[PDB]
């Protein structure tokens, strides 16, 4: 999977990335020098919680093309933005380290929030690490980046060793928090870098981000060890909590820069719990627009009521059982087959305790579709459509066009375990049907 | 629903005629001057017995076209051999009335038996109504039927109500057989036939059969009144049960010639008789046959052994409840999924007692076909043309070319209360999948 | 080289394969971790032997793409048979290793054995690896398997250096059987994979394949270990051997799980053993099939009595002087002239006593074809479509849609070592002339 | 970036390549058994020089296909020519290393020398390896070689590390010449590799190259560690010194077979000089002869010796501004436009310090030169040929067949927007414009 970002003489400067799972979207940003894999723990976490991680490579690192031109945070930031351009994200999260978090706030300075919902900053480098007399609060005078930059293109295989030394903190972690094996597949995916990136990013660690933190309107997360050598607590995060008040700050205590794999535990646990609060708002408010498209079938009176909290207690998760219900949504006086369909298939997705057993034959009717093979050749055209679609917001798109015979007989290929989506694009289908009663 | 025969000037002498219902084809054939729906008893009782009636109308005859050529035996043979040809129909019963024994008895003659597996004469001419010094037993000499010709071509709107007296037996039939209003139908379907087919049919009355009975070697069915006017009994069927001993002889008590809507109930009666005697035989052929692509598929030992005795008592009617072998079923070592799924599948087909509440999982994602969309636009393809399909050895010819994959999900489009095809051709599909498990 | 073989949110499921040689397509598939590059000393063995080896990456392994959905035998066997699909191969041999013996069994008991010769099962995981109440076969219970994934989640690359350890048994064969340089690029293998994929892995490994194993239809073969650490051999091939009797059973003495490196020796000649012992009831009545054709040009007599013999004394095995035949063929009677060039071109390639030196003239004079420039135009056509072509029969279909004079000079470039094939096509032209001559 | 160079059954074969930098493209092709990335050291310093590095991975070594056909110095150089084609590179240099210095020779002696302005040979193959008895100045018999391959597929990657062991000379260079990571890394690219390949590629190593030598008409470097164990140098650069005296030769002292890294320092200076001074050489020469085409198209007197001057004084590089020439040339007395156009064509192209200014205006107006529908509209049917020519004499041919009124219109159209074609065809058409004005 590769996504491209630029044009670099006869060749096309291709990045290297991976969509895996489905939900809200939450893009991975890694840090020097190293690829997408180093958030394996954390896409572990993000996974089994249910969000939709999106990891890629920066130019030069990993698997990704390798150009000797971009180095600058400018180029970084567009990288970016043509990535959640192609993949066309909205209200995602943006999650950096090391020099991901400089992208991250790049960005949202440069380009807005308008697909941006929150955000997090693990181990940053903001708001300036390059200390000149206009600043102070930096980490080390520009001679001592120099100093780095020399020492990579003198042997920058010599140099990773000395350099995931103080990433690690091998010296306390080894044998403990981090395996010699891990260490090892570390070096490995630095060293299949391109060797023109390894000696050109070090030049941008010193950038002024303090222009760029200003504009972050959405909720965001400031994470960093007390024990990081590559970029001091007191040079980055202490002072990042200074520019940024409304942002939750979290010291992990003696924990090092390659915090994401020594305090996976930690990590983890602060970052599902930040994502868990700043979307739950959001998270639900498809449930209601879902719930709203699905009421708008009803026919108004002492059902319309019922359903609606038959729907409340299902989204929310409380205990319903599925017999006493699908008896009673069947022997109905003012519902229509094809609505007893639509509510029998809602409360199929939004429950795995069906006790996976029996299926109901009046919705199984219902979301037939006549037999017509026409109304079914075209039907098995969207669900095309659908198994190559993400979002909600474009599985409603699609299946607005297609008739109303082919969207019931689409729901069953769904229903009568033929097809298979996601829930977030099934309630696409749903709403997008229930439009097409109105 | 037309079928070409042949070719008058700048016209096409085309036929009228209908295919209705599913299983055993049971060709009806009219009399002089009506059309294909004068059976409309007879075929009523045919469909409620599971029989597929096919009706079409003679030509000159009913809304079939009306040209001035062809009004012998051997063109009328002709007509319902390409009838045959073109509806491609195996196994069929040819069933004849007043002029439509004369066809039967002159195809089987003429073009064999390769298609019939039993026929019957209902009223019928054979074997000879023209009394010459060769054959005393004739009805009338050529002078009588002279008169009829001639007495059509001076007006043979007027010439009805006096044949559709002597049809019916009006002056003992009126009132308590027939109503008024049914004889009107009768006059206004022949008023609306070829004026040129009303006087050229009379000659084709007195036709030699004599050389066309020994050629039949099906099982026959000989039937008529013992009130005949049209065809006097002692001329025609008397003689033919002489001509032919192999044929059940039956004669109705008191019947008129039209004892097709005057004496129903008796009529139906022997002819359902007739043909679920000479039809068993090969009805349940199938049946041993399906058994045993279905029994190609089960791992020999003790599971096949009681499958096909699950199969026995099931096809033969014997009361077998779902819950308890569909739950057994599904519980198996040595039976794939695969082969789960077409049994549950075979073993809903033949009960029309599933009690019509629940359906199973466990077939359901055997029938499934993994879920790949090219799979089942295939698979929507196979159900075109089997929705269009009428026979067994037709539905399997079909669904032997497609992959294994899409045969799977064709199968579930027909399980999962998608598709609807006759039990017929669903076997078709069964045993197709069947051979390619071998 | 990739080939899509499914579809992950808008990322396809790509994986990695390879296809080189001519010859018997032996499709060789891996187990965990390792990758296709893991059969390197036996793909050696069987390109010198004259087959035709592809060996691919599964999903999540090795080169390939790296989702998370899709981690079960029945997506396995999907995407193995898309790539038997996709290459097209007919006649194909399926070898499996461990986690690859699994998804031989799978797809021959689902898709069938139409492109299927030969099946192999090197450290299988059938029948069952779970012990329950239900077989004590089974290798470990549920308690057990979930203590590997726990510490693949652990350190995935920790975990590693104590699986290797148990895989070829260090303890055991160690700087003998294998050096440490071998180990670490195993490791290397196992590192570059899926981090989802390394931990929902394990999980398959307790598969039921005891409903897939009678569907196996072709010549088998149970190779196995006797010092096996990672599949116990009483657990697997012991009782496979019981399931599958037909089949070549095979025990290595003292071997390890990683016997494909190990004891390469004793694999490789079992393994092309078996490849002889399966393969050479299909070549006999087909190298008849092919002297049938080339006996049939031959003029009925004593001539064509002998030329059997000096066929049937060849496609055996022994050794022949070319001088005796090329002087045998040559200074003859009854021959026509191009029936000599044919039967020195079959010759040909039939013998390896090459002598190392000029090639006849007579044979070229034969196989000319008048130096016509239309009809040595039409010789280039064919030989385009048989660079391109791998059956026997898919040589002769082609190659027969050409005149018999085109066919002459169509054989005089492959002769003239202006252009090559393999076997198979070579024999599908000479067969096809010889079919023109009757 | 890939290209493709062949193909292989069911699999294409690419080459992975690199393009890096603006300028006079170097390209750099490694050896046995490393990748492309091995001149990260020379492909820095020539990027700091000012030139376009081209680094490209040999077939079966890094991350190219790793096939099993073609392993011979004409499929290479076929290989090397695509490439090169593809890539459309115009006076370009190529310099091999180890394996790389033997598909330098073979491409100048088979496709010629139209895209080649200088060649180096860094630890070269050159003559002849295989010491026979017709050539004594060998290094090993072919029993030798032979050796090499039985060790290499033996045990592939325990072979390595006693490769590498005296590739770099680890017992002399190790921890100081050459770091301990170094050497991991290029461990890994070997491992890498195609198994076939590491097994292939050895076998290549003694081809007679003789037949390559005396192709070579372009300015050539032999450059040769003194302690090179891998490939002696008394055997190769000494014996290859004679076949090309006309090379500049280098020694450098105490260097293994791996200086591209050790000795880098060493290399780089003298591979810089080298180019530096032979490129240099050809930027004068066919920069004098562009001064007779132009010193013929102005009168004879002191503007011929004013022009000449300023001429020799540009082409010597001496730092003066266009300011100056192209007010004082537009001021002059005799001269056309025509020919006050072409001087300032040449002023823009030889004189790279243009003040990073804007272009001029009078050159503009006089190149045009009427604009005549056909004739304005047949120097785009130039620009079209010219854009494919990639020779100096080239050039020169194709548009001396155009007329002067469309030779100037055409340097109108490569004036405004260049470009596309390089100076060496650009000039191509300024010496034929004034040889067509005479």
């Amino acid at each position: 999977p590769f996504i491209t970002v630029g044009q670099e003489n006869s060749t096309s400067i291709d990045l290297y990335y991976e969509d895996h799972g489905t939900g809200v979207p939450v893009v991975l940003i890694h840090g020097f020098p190293l690829s997408g894999h180093s958030w394996e723990r954390q896409s572990a976490a993000l996974l089994d919680a249910g969000y939709r991680v999106i990891t890629y490579d920066r130019r030069g690192f990993g698997q990704s093309s390798q150009p000797t031109t971009g180095y600058d945070y400018d180029t970084f930031a567009a990288d970016l933005n043509t990535v959640l351009e192609t993949l066309d994200l909205q209200d995602a999260v943006l999650v950096g380290f090391s020099m991901g978090t400089g992208e991250v706030a790049r960005y949202v300075s440069s380009y807005g929030t308008a697909r941006i919902a929150a955000v997090a900053f693990l181990a940053s480098l903001e708001p300036f690490l390059l200390k000149t007399d206009d600043n102070p609060d930096g980490a080390a005078p520009q001679e001592f980046f120099d100093g780095i930059v020399a020492a990579v293109k003198a042997d920058r295989y010599a140099f990773y060793t000395g350099f995931f030394n103080d990433f690690y903190n091998l010296d306390e972690n080894l044998g403990t928090r981090i395996s010699e094996e891990a260490v090892r597949n570390s070096w490995n995916t630095a060293a299949s870098g391109g060797f023109f990136a390894a000696a050109a990013a070090p030049t941008t660690w010193y950038t002024d981000f303090r222009a760029d933190i200003p504009r972050i309107d959405v909720p965001a997360l400031i994470l960093h060890g007390t024990g990081d050598r590559t970029l001091p607590i007191e040079n980055t995060a202490r002072v990042f909590h200074k520019a940024l008040p409304s942002a939750e700050y979290v010291e992990v205590e003696g924990a090092p820069h390659g915090l994401l794999w020594t305090h996976a535990e930690e990590v983890n646990t602060a970052l599902l719990a930040f994502l868990a609060k700043a979307l739950e708002a959001q998270k639900q408010k498809l449930l209601t627009e879902v719930e709203t498209y699905v009421l708008s079938i009803i026919p108004s009176g002492p059902l319309k009521a019922e359903i609606a909290q038959r729907l409340e207690d299902v989204f929310a998760g409380k205990n319903t059982d599925l017999e006493v219900l699908m008896e009673w949504l069947k022997t109905r006086p003012i519902l229509s087959p094809l609505t007893k369909g639509i509510l029998g298939f809602v409360f199929t997705l939004t429950v795995p305790s069906e006790r996976g057993l029996q299926r109901r034959r009046f919705v199984q009717n219902a979301l037939n579709g006549n037999g017509d093979p026409n109304n079914m050749d075209k039907a098995v055209k969207l669900y095309r459509k659908l198994k190559r679609e993400i979002t909600f917001h474009g599985a409603k798109e699609i299946s607005l066009s297609y008739s109303a015979g082919a969207l019931a007989s689409c729901m069953g290929l769904i229903y009568n375990r033929m097809g298979a989506v996601t829930t977030e694009v099934a309630f696409g289908l749903v709403c997008a049907t229930c439009e097409q009663i109105a």
